[PDB]
């Protein structure tokens, strides 16, 4: 498996996960100056545009580990917003739509 296609793959999953994010809230890092605490409970923050700079360093060399810096995204929405806030719901549902976006590119990258 060659790299270059594969990360032409990665870079379109990740637009197309993206899409799925249509509020922008996971787009960007959670802002520490209008969320001070933060970091106190979340030990690694995860976002798209942090991701997409992970992804042009190699650091996804394989699937699972692009798939698991946006399983971060979803589980830091899901552990620091309560249950009745817009964020949790919004983590809730870029999980279900997210999770079909990354099934068929891994089908596609099986492929290769
Ligand atoms: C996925 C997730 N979990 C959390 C806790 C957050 C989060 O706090 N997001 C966030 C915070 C601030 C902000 O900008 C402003 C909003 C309102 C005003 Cl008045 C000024 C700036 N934009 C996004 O996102």
């Amino acid at each position: 498996m060659q790299l270059t296609p594969f990360l032409i793959l990665l870079r379109k999953t990740l637009e197309q996960l993206q899409e799925k994010d249509t509020g922008n809230i996971f787009s960007e890092p959670v802002p520490l100056s209008e969320v001070p605490d933060y970091l106190d409970h979340i030990k690694k923050p995860m976002d798209f545009f942090t991701m997409k700079q992970n992804l042009e360093a190699y650091r996804y060399l394989n699937f699972d580990d692009f798939e698991e810096d946006f399983n971060l995204i979803v589980s830091n929405c899901l552990k620091y917003n309560a249950k009745d806030t817009i964020f949790y719901r919004a983590a809730v549902r870029l999980r279900e739509q997210g999770g079909a976006v990354l099934r068929q590119a891994r089908r596609q990258a099986e492929k290769m």
